[PDB]
C-alpha cells in the first residue's frame, strides 16, 4: 500500500475509511482517487469515529488475516455500520468520472495499529491505526 506524501499513515487511514465526504460513494470516492492519482477498485467507509477507531487499538491484539505474519491486528468487539463503494466505472485518464456502486452493512472490522508517526502525528495518540485489514 502507497500514500500521497503528505499523510501519515493514520491520516491516510482517516481520509480513507473514516471521513466520507458524502454519504453517496461516487462522490466520496473522488477525493481518495484524486490523492492517489487512480480509482480505487474498493474502499470501505467506517460509520465510526477515528477516536472509536484509536480505542479499538486498545483490544487484544490478534493476527492480521490479511498479512499473516503481523500481530498488530485488533478486532472491533462490535459491529459498526459502514459502506462499501465499488468501482462501476473506471475512468483512468479521467478519474473525476469514475463512478461507483455502495452497499451498507452492519460489520465488525479488523484493524492493523502502530504507533504514532513522531515528527508528524499529533501526540493525542500514540497508538493509531494505519490498515483496514478485514472486513467480516
Amino acid at each position: 500500500h502507497v500514500k500521497p506524501p503528505q499523510f501519515t499513515w493514520a491520516q491516510w487511514f482517516e481520509t480513507q475509511h473514516i471521513n466520507m465526504t458524502s454519504q453517496q460513494c461516487t462522490n466520496a470516492m473522488q477525493v481518495i482517487n484524486n490523492y492517489q492519482r487512480r480509482c480505487k477498485n474498493q474502499n470501505t467507509f467506517l460509520l465510526t469515529t477515528f477516536a472509536n477507531v484509536v480505542n479499538v487499538c486498545g483490544n487484544p491484539n490478534m493476527t492480521c488475516p490479511s498479512n499473516k505474519t503481523r500481530k498488530n491486528c485488533h478486532h472491533s468487539g462490535s459491529q459498526v455500520p459502514l459502506i462499501h463503494c465499488n468501482l462501476t466505472t473506471p475512468s483512468p485518464q479521467n478519474i473525476s468520472n469514475c463512478r461507483y456502486a455502495q452497499t451498507p452493512a452492519n460489520m465488525f472490522y479488523i484493524v492493523a495499529c502502530d504507533n504514532r508517526d513522531q515528527r508528524r502525528d499529533p501526540p493525542q495518540y500514540p497508538v493509531v491505526p494505519v490498515h483496514l485489514d478485514r472486513i467480516i
